[PDB]
């Protein structure tokens, strides 16, 4: 029901969503200059040496690739996080056009699109009983900008075709996560929420400072997903990025100065 028209939107999730307005949602805009450098804040530890990508899938409102988390394989630990968190998937949030797509903004800048790497306590035991906490999850965003391709992004660009609509999907094994990491692991980080319905509070964002840059070839990949499923009219996917939310009561930290 929920979607990013202009009758299902953002502005409506609050109908079915009550906790849209809540105190801690998310994206928001990043003040670079307002940002508090913390000292006591540990180096991030990504550890996705031995992560286990299995399907890839179109949910109708972006695609998300899936990973093995019945074990540690994939996991991020360090910076702003204490115990152990598994990366469960990864998807991304772009714009119909190459000044708009991301979810966060830096000092209100928006870039093309905005990959979201999600992971959960694993002290919580489930997926599902983690989001139910304040800091079941951990997710790594990611900034795009238009430039150079990006090879380790390829395989993904490859397979859409495949997932065209709704409800589709494709088996995606051996994929590397590692190859859409910037060089710099520096980042700002800040409690918030899911983006998407049901907005849960639950997330503890670490998003980081570099961007990775991507081909315009590639972003264009994406942008022939469709929302609906197959044999109902066709309706691009583009522009499924949620706007800034109010900070609020929240102080957004950095790793670096
Ligand atoms: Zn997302």
């Amino acid at each position: 029901h929920w979607g990013y028209g202009k009758h299902n939107g953002p502005e409506h999730w609050h109908k079915d969503f009550p906790i849209a307005k809540g105190e801690r949602q998310s994206p928001v805009d990043i003040d670079t200059h307002t940002a508090k450098y913390d000292p006591s804040l540990k180096p991030l530890s990504v550890s996705y040496d031995q992560a286990t990508s299995l399907r890839i899938l179109n949910n109708g409102h972006a695609f998300n690739v899936e990973f093995d988390d019945s074990q540690d394989k994939a996991v991020l630990k360090g910076g702003p996080l204490d115990g152990t968190y598994r990366l469960i998937q990864f998807h991304f949030h772009w714009g119909s056009l190459d000044g708009q797509g991301s979810e966060h903004t830096v000092d209100k800048k928006k870039y093309a699109a905005q990959l979201h790497l999600v992971h959960w306590n694993t002290k919580y035991g489930d997926f599902g009983k983690a989001v139910q906490q304040p800091d079941g999850l951990a997710v790594l965003g990611i900034f795009l900008k238009v430039g150079s391709a990006k090879p380790g992004l390829q395989k993904v660009v490859d397979v859409l075709d495949s997932i065209k609509t709704k409800g589709k999907s494709a088996d995606f094994t051996n994929f590397d996560p590692r190859g859409l990491l910037p060089e710099s692991l520096d980042y700002w980080t800040y409690p918030g929420s899911l983006t998407t319905p049901p907005l849960l509070e639950c997330v503890t964002w670490i998003v980081l400072k570099e961007p990775i840059s991507v081909s315009s070839e590639q972003v264009l990949k994406f942008r022939k997903l469709n929302f609906n499923g197959e044999g109902e009219p066709e309706e691009l996917m583009v522009d499924n990025w949620r706007p800034a939310q109010p900070l609020k009561n929240r102080q957004i930290k950095a790793s670096f100065k």
